[PDB]
């Protein structure tokens, strides 16, 4: 009565049992597929706590046991004299790498289980947030050899305001307009921009400005706070064997770090809770360099390659993107930052998949952004059926705080 | 009515063709399914008149007099023998919009261009073949390939069907090894045993043209050698990489897919092979480059002086992008028609735009559409898109053995 799931390129065939857990509604319905689009309390967060607690004491082999008994009871009474409900620290570290494992659209979850928690909850400004951004900034780049961390602030509560960093990423480079209509360093970051100026900052000109970060404390305006350079490790690009490469006067930065998504553990939600891995080449070269609607590269690194570009039938297109996505690689592995290729990161999902299906019956996974944006099909996910649903613990999206 | 986004300029359309969904797809509110490669008298009659009332609607002949007749022709056929047969016409517009409604082809701009030969009078499996065998001469047409389906008869209720045994009209030979591996295709393996199976004598080369497992109804299925001066192929070689042409690479000309059924207004077509022109990709990237198939990956990128040893030097997607540019290349140089896939995925948008104001939508199925190289260099990557089943069609069917 469950998914039958194939993959293509040898065979095997394996069934998701745990799609039937799915405890939200996707966007599809039997009459058609919306999987394509990009975005899709007492008796209610009492439902959600005790599934969470019967996850968190399986994971711990005491399913069952009298702990367990006590911490559902305990729980369903902190509810009713309070509304919310604590996490226990242990708990806490489960279920933010449980939002991990459970995202289905990151193509990293083999790592899962080694995410470095930072539990900020006893939080209580902004500029207590900014020290704790940098110690999470500061441990996960760790000199290069990048580490896993989510640093979670204190949990939304009624009668006061929501912990939130405005920026979508800890480090972002600034976007300035200019008279032709084109943007100066990143047009993705053109708004965020705007409001760090509107907010005291003296921007820079640049096109690789590392923005300030906009911090909100509960109930206050966003405060700024200008990051020290010898904590934003940045990456020189380069080509091994293209030397007019460097000329470009290209870098990325060694962290990212997602500040703006709302982390929700339990019923519990944690509006601000920034995660950082390690990138996947692809993101750098492919998405953020060659993307029109972002540096737009590819027809300049093309024409120095001497490509026709006259015609697409030369596949310059496909070309120029080849070799910036070296540049990256070349550039990240030359500077020693932790870096993972698109062949190597897939054929990892893959041994994730079969991870999961003995420990969990199966997996969600979001196919078409799994599959990396160049050479989809010279990488074993592209040949894996996949089935997508919602768990929770989750990495959810949230309005903008403005 | 879903809301579709178009990520990199900002538009938005609303598909309100998807609501006349007729059959139901894989996916429920809990878990989409949608990137699986497979998902009564009273039920024939009311998609016959679905049907019939689609192609007078189309020729803004709805409710006129022909109209009426025609519908009560379907109403006394069906009633006296269980089923009916399709006019010309009917056939030919059934055929169209069974291409146009195809979720996963990216080609559909060129959907009102389709050449239909009607084969339903076929008798035997003699005239079959005779029927296939014109349709290869007019569909390449000396490399200026035309876009055809051929049609055979309808099933019924006790006899069995016409079917065409092979996958596609010209398939290369899969032998399975002394010592395990495979020479040739691998993904044609098991039609390649079935051949031998028949008294075909086999080849021992890499790109030996299968012959045609035809089959009359209840009657057996008989083999049927294809002339070899009917099937236009391509030798591969690269415009600047001069060993390229040592490799012996070739390709077929004529994509012709021969084992797919076409379901028109309730009737089921088991045999009606359809062929249109390749898109550079589905050869040089999938059937060359896949680890299933010919898998030459490696052998490419030796011979590029790349370095295998490390997934990190882009070796594989170097070795792809070159057997892709030695496809169009030598598709270019022979004079066959071909397409690379930037300029089909530019196509299916300007075909996406037409869609919507003729229909109101366009079912699309975004992981075949997007190409398997280079995906978020083309325009449909950050095109969403709505799947759905829409009638006439193409679907799949079982293998007759
Ligand atoms: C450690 C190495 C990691 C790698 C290689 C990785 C890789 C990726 C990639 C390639 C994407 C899709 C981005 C795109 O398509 O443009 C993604 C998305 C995502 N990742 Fe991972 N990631 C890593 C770490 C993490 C960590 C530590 C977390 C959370 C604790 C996480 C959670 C997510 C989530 C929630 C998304 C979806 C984001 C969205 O939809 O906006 N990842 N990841
Ligand atoms: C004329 C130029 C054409 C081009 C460039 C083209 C291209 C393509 C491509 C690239 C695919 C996906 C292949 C894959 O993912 O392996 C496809 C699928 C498909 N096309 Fe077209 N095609 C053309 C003509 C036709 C014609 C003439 C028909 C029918 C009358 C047709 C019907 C279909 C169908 C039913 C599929 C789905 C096959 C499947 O799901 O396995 N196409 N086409
Ligand atoms: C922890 C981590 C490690 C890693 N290697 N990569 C990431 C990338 C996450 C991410 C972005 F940073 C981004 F800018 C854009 C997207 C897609 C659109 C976002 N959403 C509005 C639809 C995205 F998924 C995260
Ligand atoms: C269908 C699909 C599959 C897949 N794998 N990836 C994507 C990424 C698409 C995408 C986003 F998701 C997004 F948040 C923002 C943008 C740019 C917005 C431009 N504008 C703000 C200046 C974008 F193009 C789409
Ligand atoms: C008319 C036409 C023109 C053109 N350019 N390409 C085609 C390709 C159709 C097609 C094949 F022929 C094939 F062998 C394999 C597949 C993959 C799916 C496998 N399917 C059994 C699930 C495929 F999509 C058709
Ligand atoms: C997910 C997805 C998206 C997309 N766009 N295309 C595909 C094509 C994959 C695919 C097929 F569809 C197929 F029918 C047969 C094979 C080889 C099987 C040979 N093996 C069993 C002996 C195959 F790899 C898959
Ligand atoms: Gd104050
Ligand atoms: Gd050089
Ligand atoms: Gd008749
Ligand atoms: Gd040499
Ligand atoms: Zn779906």
């Amino acid at each position: 009565k469950f998914p039958r799931v194939k993959n293509w390129e040898v065979g095997s065939i394996t069934y998701d049992t745990l799609s039937a857990q799915a405890q939200q509604d996707g966007p599809c319905t039997p009459r058609r597929c919306l999987g394509s689009l990009v975005f899709p309390a007492p008796e209610q967060l009492l439902s959600q706590a005790r599934d969470f607690i019967n996850q968190y004491y399986s994971s711990i082999k005491r399913s069952g046991s009298q702990a367990h008994e006590q911490r559902l009871q305990e729980v369903e009474a902190e509810v009713a004299a309070t509304g919310t409900y604590q996490l226990r620290e242990s708990e806490l570290v489960f279920g933010a790498k449980q939002a991990w494992r459970n995202a289905p659209r990151c193509v990293g979850r083999i790592q899962w289980g080694k995410l470095q928690v930072f539990d900020a909850r006893d939080c209580r400004s902004a500029q207590e947030m900014f020290t704790y951004i940098c110690n999470h900034i500061k441990y996960a780049t760790n000199r290069g050899n990048l580490r896993s961390a989510i640093t979670v602030f204190p949990q939304r509560c009624p009668g006061r305001g929501d912990f939130r960093i405005w920026n979508s990423q800890l480090v972002r480079y600034a976007g300035y307009r200019q008279q032709d209509g084109s943007v100066r360093g990143d047009p993705a970051n053109v708004e965020i921009t705007e409001l760090c100026i509107q907010h005291g900052w003296t921007p820079g000109n640049g096109r690789f400005d590392v923005l300030p970060l906009l911090l909100q404390a509960p109930d206050e305006p966003p405060e700024l706070f200008l990051l020290p350079p010898e904590l934003v490790l940045e990456v020189p690009l380069e080509h091994p064997t293209l030397e007019w490469f460097a000329a470009l006067g290209l870098r990325w930065y060694a962290l990212p770090a997602v500040s703006n998504m709302l982390l929700e553990i339990g019923g519990l939600e944690f509006p601000a809770a920034p995660f950082s891995g390690w990138y996947m080449s692809t993101e750098i070269g492919t998405r953020n360099l060659c993307d029109p609607h972002r540096y737009n590269i590819l027809e300049d690194v093309a024409v120095c390659m001497d490509l026709d570009t006259r015609t697409t039938s030369s596949l310059w297109k496909d070309k120029a993107a080849v070799e910036i996505n070296v540049a990256v690689l070349h550039s990240y592995q030359l500077a020693k930052v932790t870096i993972v290729d698109h062949h190597a990161a897939t054929a990892s999902f893959m041994k994730h998949l079969e991870n999961e299906q003995k420990a969990r019956g199966g997996c969600p996974a979001d196919w078409a952004w799994i599959v990396p944006p160049i050479s989809g099909s010279l990488t074993p996910v592209f040949h894996q059926e996949m089935v997508n649903y919602f768990l929770s613990p989750a990495f959810r999206y949230q309005p903008d705080p403005w």
